[PDB]
């Protein structure tokens, strides 16, 4: 329980690293787990938590701090950045819920190599699909940080959506900055009902599913 030590956020050097840090979302959590690190540098992964009668018990926050995962690519001449969070359980009241949970938002900007790139759209994970916004509404943008809420509405489990309430930042690690042992684990580990969204199997399919523009 709470054994995984997160990666530190390295000081950004490349275009994509700098943009990754610049456009980190704010995450506000409502009645669920705080985000936890899913994997460590040695490739061990979180065991999650069994479902129980309280949505937050055991997962109010790691003694090691939190993590947010990032991965980016050009797609259809727009720059797409995925931010993903891992939670040890998703266990709402009245619902069966499950061990493990992965959520993500995809932020779309015009070009990462501008002094002030423009957010063009944003898509928030919703039970394997997305809620798509084009444009990303201004009231949910805090500087260059989209404001995201993790919450549940009966009769479905937790999901993400934009919000006007400012949350908090987590230490960001980008896919390429994790050691090969960690990427191997994120590529291969079975999280049951939760699917790791930025690993090599799923990332491009997810970016395509997240495309919010009326093309
Ligand atoms: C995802 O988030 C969006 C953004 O907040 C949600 O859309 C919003 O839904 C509410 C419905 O409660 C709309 O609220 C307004 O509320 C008053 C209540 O008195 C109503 O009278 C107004 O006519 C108006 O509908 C709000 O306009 C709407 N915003 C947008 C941009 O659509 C959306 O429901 C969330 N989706 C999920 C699945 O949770
Ligand atoms: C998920 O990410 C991991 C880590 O980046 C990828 O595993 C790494 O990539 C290849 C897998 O084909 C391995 O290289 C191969 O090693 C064998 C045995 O030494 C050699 O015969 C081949 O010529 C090739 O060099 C690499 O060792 C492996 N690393 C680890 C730690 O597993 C994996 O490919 C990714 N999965 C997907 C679906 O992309
Ligand atoms: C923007 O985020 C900060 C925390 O990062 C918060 O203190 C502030 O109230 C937010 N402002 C708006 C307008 O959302």
């Amino acid at each position: 329980h709470d054994a995984i030590v997160p990666f530190s956020e390295p000081k950004p050097v490349t275009i994509s690293e700098k943009a990754g840090v610049k456009f980190k979302p704010l995450l506000d959590v409502n009645t669920g787990c705080a985000p936890y690190a899913a994997v460590n540098a040695e490739g061990e992964t979180s065991g999650g938590l069994q479902t129980s009668g309280d949505p937050e018990s055991g997962c109010r926050g790691s003694k090691y701090g939190s993590q947010v995962y990032g991965r980016s690519t050009w797609y259809n001449d727009v720059w797409a950045i995925m931010y993903a969070w891992y939670f040890p359980k998703d266990s709402p009241m009245l619902l069966m819920g499950h061990r493990h949970d992965w959520e993500n938002v995809v932020v779309f900007i015009n070009d990462p190599d501008e002094v002030e790139p423009t957010i063009l759209g944003c898509s928030t994970s919703w039970h394997s699909g997305y809620i798509k916004y084009a444009p990303c509404p201004t009231d949910s943008i805090n500087g260059s940080s989209v404001m995201i809420k993790y919450e549940h509405s009966f009769p479905l489990n937790h999901a993400l959506n934009i919000t006007k309430d400012a949350g908090a930042y987590q230490d960001l690690i980008m896919w390429h900055q994790m050691p090969d042992l960690a990427r191997r684990a994120l590529n291969d580990t079975d999280f049951g009902k939760a699917i790791t969204p930025m690993n090599d199997l799923n990332f491009m399919e997810k970016i395509e599913a997240a495309w919010p523009f009326k093309t």
